[PDB]
């Protein structure tokens, strides 16, 4: 029975509005409704992994698991296995997988982050799950960010706290946050970004939604505009939105948006918005294709509609050779030529690199680089031909060309990372000097760049 090189992943996000779900929620898991929807011919084909994020979830874990499993069994005639479930307040993540994957899944981690301080600590934050699927690391984050049209900067701060403090994946990757720890990272939830148009325009917005004309609304969506200005979700992807705003509906129909200020809303307007979103970030040159992104039309217990997204994702096998794991394969090596880091820092410490990868027995520290002043004020750290030769555990090109090297640039004075990035080994050639590049981030914000050349030697 061969190991897969692709799987499909279902991502769901639903703010349930503290109400129990209706009897039938299968449309969610079938990717049926508005937007980029799934073909009817696929309805019986189970996804490999289902990741369900809820917010304002009033159910017990047991109650929700029974609904989810019975839903999937009705669609697919498969009894899914529970990989993980984690709840913070009313924010919940459930991971289900096909039974045939039970012995492919390992290193399961869960964690949560509470956002805010005092007043603003007690219901917003995030839950997450990570695991290995054979040779591939997967991370999943469900966040419920701060509400209200005038709080986009708070949402952006919530995002930065969650990616700094959520403790998922390989703890040995100590310089790296969740935005670098996984082959594929999916981040979804009630992100709560709004369509920033004047309150007076509410009926105009409703008109536009009825005409399925979303362009003038999406051009004011706070998540798209903040992402374009590099304020949040740097280096994440989102599929184009082709479904109506998923908030704020009158319950028990989808015919009416309830936007007017009420005591129940703290006298705030809730103009129709795309609160409910799915984004992802995968390592460079790994296959990931979004195959659906949309909302349901027939699940009306909440003031939000459920959102679905599905993905094809490349996966790799748990590789064994005669040599590694448990030794190196002298027939493999990774060399770096003419490398330099460009950093936005004002500081003047020396810097060194760390190279982390599951193709190495352990991480590798470089010598300190040579600081020069760049022509436009920047710090340039030169490594020249000084970087250590990396010794992979396995030399087979079928394994090595699928790997990635994480890079941290660290201060010699504090050993703190000033920037993190990732290089793919999926090269156009072996035994050939080829340009490499990554942006560098710290706490998910841009801090610099790393560029140079690589020379990869495989057994072929
Ligand atoms: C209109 C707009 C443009 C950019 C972004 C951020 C982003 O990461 N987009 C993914 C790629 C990256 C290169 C351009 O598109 C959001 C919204």
């Amino acid at each position: 029975q061969p190991e897969p090189d692709m799987i499909t992943i279902f991502i769901g996000t639903w703010n349930m509005g503290n109400a129990p779900p209706p009897k039938k929620i299968t449309s969610w898991f079938l990717s049926k409704g508005q937007g980029k929807t799934r073909d009817d011919s696929a309805d019986y084909i189970p996804h490999d992994i289902y990741v369900i994020g809820t917010q304002e979830d009033p159910l017990s874990e047991k109650e929700w698991l029974e609904i989810l499993k019975h839903s999937l069994q009705e669609i697919t005639s498969v009894t899914f296995k529970t990989v993980a479930i984690h709840t913070l307040w009313n924010i919940r993540i459930v991971v289900l997988a096909k039974p045939e994957h039970e012995n492919r899944i390992s290193h399961i981690c869960t964690d949560n982050v509470k956002t805010g301080i005092a007043n603003t600590l007690g219901n917003k934050g995030a839950v997450g799950v990570s695991f290995m699927f054979n040779g591939t690391s997967l991370g999943f984050v469900n966040s419920h960010l701060t509400s209200g049209s005038e709080k986009k900067l708070r949402r952006n701060q919530n995002y930065m706290n969650i990616l700094r403090f959520l403790a998922l994946g390989d703890k040995k990757l100590s310089p790296f946050n969740i935005t670098h720890r996984f082959t594929h990272l999916f981040w979804f939830g009630d992100l709560n970004y709004r369509v920033d148009l004047p309150t007076w325009e509410a009926e105009t917005i409703i008109q536009k939604i009825k005409q399925q004309q979303y362009a003038d609304l999406l051009s004011h969506d706070q998540l798209l505009t903040e992402r374009r200005e590099q304020k949040v979700f740097l280096h994440f992807e989102e599929e184009e939105i082709t479904f109506a705003p998923t908030y704020r509906f009158e319950r028990l129909t989808r015919d009416k948006y309830a936007y007017t200020k009420q005591k129940a809303t703290g006298m705030k307007y809730n103009l129709p918005s795309w609160c409910d979103r799915v984004l992802w970030k995968s390592y460079p040159l790994v296959h990931v294709v979004c195959q659906s992104y949309g909302s349901t039309s027939d699940i009306m217990t909440s003031d939000h509609s459920p959102v679905f997204a599905t993905f094809e994702a490349g996966v790799t096998s748990q590789f064994v050779s005669k040599n590694g794991p448990g030794t190196v394969d002298s027939q493999g090596q990774i060399e770096f030529l003419r490398c330099y880091a460009t950093l936005k820092t004002k500081s003047q410490t020396k810097f060194y690199l760390e190279f982390h990868s599951s193709c190495l027995e352990s991480f590798v520290k470089s010598q300190e680089g040579e600081n020069e002043e760049g022509s436009e004020g920047e710090l340039v750290v030169k490594f020249g031909e000084t970087l250590p030769k990396l010794k992979p555990i396995i030399s087979d090109p079928e394994y090595l060309l699928d790997q990635h090297i994480l890079i941290s640039i660290k201060s010699s004075d504090s050993d703190e990372s000033y920037g993190e990035g990732c290089i793919a080994l999926r090269l156009e050639a072996t035994e050939t000097q080829l340009p490499i590049y990554t942006p560098l981030t710290h706490h998910g914000e841009l801090t610099g760049h790393f560029q140079g050349e690589i020379k990869l030697q495989t057994s072929q």
